[PDB]
């Protein structure tokens, strides 16, 4: 299905071309379930932890976002005791151009910059607000407490095709050409285009569909 | 300029994959003025004739289109006695997608299939019509007085015809970054040079700039 090619082809760019800190992939051999890994981000408070957390791919996947918790407990404004995060690009702005690499990436980010005016627990992100030195503090020992313990030739062939098809293929399925174009600049392919009303790059709904020969 | 980096690039491209019945290239060091040289096709009565003719690329080559004549005499509907050629391909049906291998081929396709729809001869144009065995007698004997004087890894290279695809057909060295209502695109430079789309011949209608 699109979704499951779509998850061997995220996990062959995760392996090929690792992230220096996160890491995701399937725990067993059910693809639409995977773990992920991050570490603490060096210049925040949960700089030393390993958090671990659960993604679950839908059935329609990227047309639809995947479902990622928490399973290491953390002291922050927009994740709760179980683990749920309150991310924009897990709800309203998930497009279908985000990959999971992107989404561990934007959580690292959530955890460096939180936004304690949309929390899931209104007492730290009170605390956030108000006394960011003690917010730090307590953030610093939940981490301690819960998230620690001829080749020349075919090489250069190789990277032309490569940078070739990191500029022409579709940024949805990352898997045929971009035969389709809205006048907003941006394009997919048709299978993946013919399946959203709103493009992928810039959200700017799709006027008009012309097909590439 | 444009015109000498594609004169360069279709000379290359003619010495990487040669066309079987035709052969051209540089008289000397001038470029823009070719020498070529067309096989008798075996399918019609200028077979075992060797002809030659002159090429001459304007100097905003290729979207305007260059000059071919022949210097052999040839008995021949759309070709007349000073070696010019009524032949859409080098004027109405121009693009500048076009190159010279193309051309050069339907001028052996076209002394396959002369057209006496609107032709440069009319004489012998009516007497094609009319006495195609006597055409091909004086369109032979004419023949005979003047025109007798690695892999295992190249999948990639194969593959690499992705840009036949992707890349602008007008200068075959960028990427197509501006797209036409009629589906098809250029560069961004050769587009906003052309008022049709090279490939399909629409109006251009409308640029759409790609990212
Ligand atoms: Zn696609
Ligand atoms: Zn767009
Ligand atoms: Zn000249
Ligand atoms: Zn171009
Ligand atoms: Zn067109």
């Amino acid at each position: 299905s699109m979704a499951l090619k779509r998850i061997h082809k995220e996990l062959n760019d995760l392996a090929r071309d690792p992230p220096a800190q996160c890491s995701a992939g399937p725990v067993g051999d059910d693809m639409f379930h995977w773990q992920a890994t991050i570490m603490g981000p060096n210049d925040s408070p949960y700089q030393g932890g390993v958090f671990f957390l659960t993604i679950h791919f839908p059935t329609d996947y990227p047309f639809k976002p995947p479902k990622v918790a928490f399973t290491t407990r953390i002291y922050h404004p927009n994740i709760n005791s179980n683990g749920s995060i309150c991310l924009d690009i897990l709800r309203s702005q998930w497009s279908p151009a985000l990959t999971i690499s992107k989404v561990l990436l934007s959580i690292c980010s959530l955890l460096c910059d939180p936004n304690p005016d949309d929390p899931l627990v209104p007492e730290i992100a009170r605390i956030y607000k108000t006394d960011r030195e003690k917010y730090n503090r307590i953030a610093r020992e939940w981490t301690q407490k819960y998230a620690m313990g001829v080749n020349a030739d075919v090489q250069k062939l190789q990277q032309q095709l490569q940078d070739i098809k990191e500029q022409t293929m579709c940024p949805v399925c990352l898997d045929r050409l971009k035969n389709m174009i809205f006048l907003c600049g941006h394009g997919t392919c048709q299978l993946c285009g013919d399946r959203m009303s709103e493009c992928p790059i810039c959200r700017k709904a799709i006027e008009r569909r012309i097909l590439l020969y």
